């Protein structure tokens, strides 16, 4: 059982905490779309651990291909190169859009955050970075100092020239005009502001295609080519950071595909290692040429080993040979419809958003008010935990509980459909 005293009281004794509060289980065993608490009871994991395992648990070929590198290829001198790491950066160039041409290979996706600003910064001579009202990039420096939703008191100054600018988000229209929410001119307002308060040193402007921590808040049409303009106008470089939504999950390989709008310089990770520490950022030939004339430095112990790139390229191949991209926006309709389905059950569910497989259920306590409830919304949280549904809700001012809802890609119908059974069975019990 779950119980053990001797592990909780180690728990206690011997751990930083770092967020949140712990489950009150034993994880002991996870495969596919579950993980097994120490009872043995399986928990529908939708959330795909923290949102990295695509290819779900313990998949075969990665539990193969770990075996086959771990036993012959593993780490080495960061000057030495190895055929998975200019396999995986080739792939990389190759399925990501034009413009998009050389590879980092790192570990985490805070970090790979941090080597692409440090590059902007390097190749514009410039280091002001804005970054959206409610993003999420990372623990690290460089990444907190651009991460707005949570994390900014009690710890400091920011970095110098951090600014942030409000996000499009259309469920809680904020900037009228001629009686509608005119998103691109509330962009247009936002940087003027910004031009007014910076000292001539834009570098950067850093975004998530879908912001996931701030509320599954997806960029509306047209605006992602618009950001992009902004930039060029100014001589800064567009950083989309696709930790969350690379690799397949919104229904295409990189959501950028979407707007079909390049940014300067891609970041990856979550999703690219599929529950291993591997990260990427991806810049094109003029770029990296520049930064390397400039003497570019992001040199650490495991950038380029060989054993997190012969991942990284194995999860790859079975995307790509198992179509995933396209099971996430069938298995990502087939959930969004449920999803629609609960809200016409239930009055508390104000909004259904997202892409693929990263959704949103925003619960409010006045459809008309959009008040938020977020008691409820954890409430509903902890009812689906005790049904066996592993869920994630995410609160920020002025809005309700969000629930972040992504399974792993290779969910199966059966398992999309239990799900929403739990979900609708939790609602139930916690009104
Ligand atoms: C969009 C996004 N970018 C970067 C990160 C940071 O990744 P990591 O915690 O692996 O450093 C996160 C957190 N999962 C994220 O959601
Ligand atoms: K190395
Ligand atoms: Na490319």
């Amino acid at each position: 059982l779950n119980d053990d005293a001797t592990f909780w009281r180690n728990a206690r004794h011997h751990l930083v905490r770092y967020g949140g509060t712990f489950e009150p289980m034993i994880i002991e065993r996870a495969k596919g779309s579950f993980v097994y608490d120490a009872d043995g009871r399986a928990i529908l994991d939708f959330t795909s651990g923290q949102m990295s395992a695509v290819l779900g648990h313990c998949h075969p070929e990665i539990v193969s291909v770990i075996g086959e590198y771990a036993g012959k290829l593993d780490h080495l001198f960061s000057e030495m190169l190895s055929r998975p790491v200019v396999d995986l950066a080739t792939r990389l160039a190759n399925i990501t859009p034009p413009g998009l041409d050389r590879a980092l290979l790192l570990s985490t996706g805070a970090e790979s955050n941090e080597a692409a600003i440090r590059m902007a910064k390097l190749v514009t001579g410039k280091y002001e970075i804005v970054g959206f009202a409610q993003s999420w990039h990372g623990m690290t420096g460089a990444a907190a100092s651009a991460t707005y939703s949570a994390g900014r008191k009690g710890v400091g100054p920011a970095a110098v020239g951090s600014f942030a600018i409000p996000a499009p988000f259309t469920y809680r229209p904020r900037f009228e005009r001629n009686g509608a929410y005119d998103y691109l001119a509330e962009l247009d307002y936002a940087f003027d502001l910004i031009d007014r308060q910076s000292s001539g040193n834009l570098a950067a402007f850093i975004a998530e295609p879908i912001l996931s921590s701030g509320g599954i808040i997806e960029l509306p049409d047209g605006y992602m080519a618009a950001l992009k303009r902004k930039c060029e106008a100014r001589g800064m470089l567009l950083i989309l950071d696709e930790a969350q939504t690379g690799v397949g999950r919104t229904g295409t390989m990189f959501a950028c595909q979407r707007d079909g709008v390049t940014p300067d310089i891609l970041t990856l990770s979550k999703t690219l290692g599929a529950g291993l520490p591997l990260a990427a950022i991806v810049t094109s030939a003029a770029i990296e040429e520049r930064a390397h004339e400039l003497g570019y430095l992001f040199y650490t112990t495991h950038v380029s080993d060989p054993l997190p790139a012969a991942v990284g390229l194995r999860v790859l191949d079975v995307v790509q040979r198992d179509g995933l991209v396209a099971r996430a926006n069938v298995m990502g309709d087939r959930l969004r419809r449920g999803l629609l389905d609960l809200m016409e059950r239930f009055d508390c569910i104000g909004d259904v958003r997202g892409r693929g497989l990263l959704l949103g259920v925003e619960i409010v306590k006045d459809r008309r008010t959009k008040e938020p409830a977020d008691g409820l919304g954890a409430k509903i949280t902890r009812e689906c935990m005790n049904l066996g549904l592993s869920m994630n809700i995410v609160q920020l001012p002025g809005m309700g509980g969000v629930f972040r809802i992504a399974p792993p890609l290779t969910v199966s119908e059966d398992e999309i459909d239990l799900g929403l059974s739990l979900l609708g069975q939790a609602i139930e019990r916690a009104l």
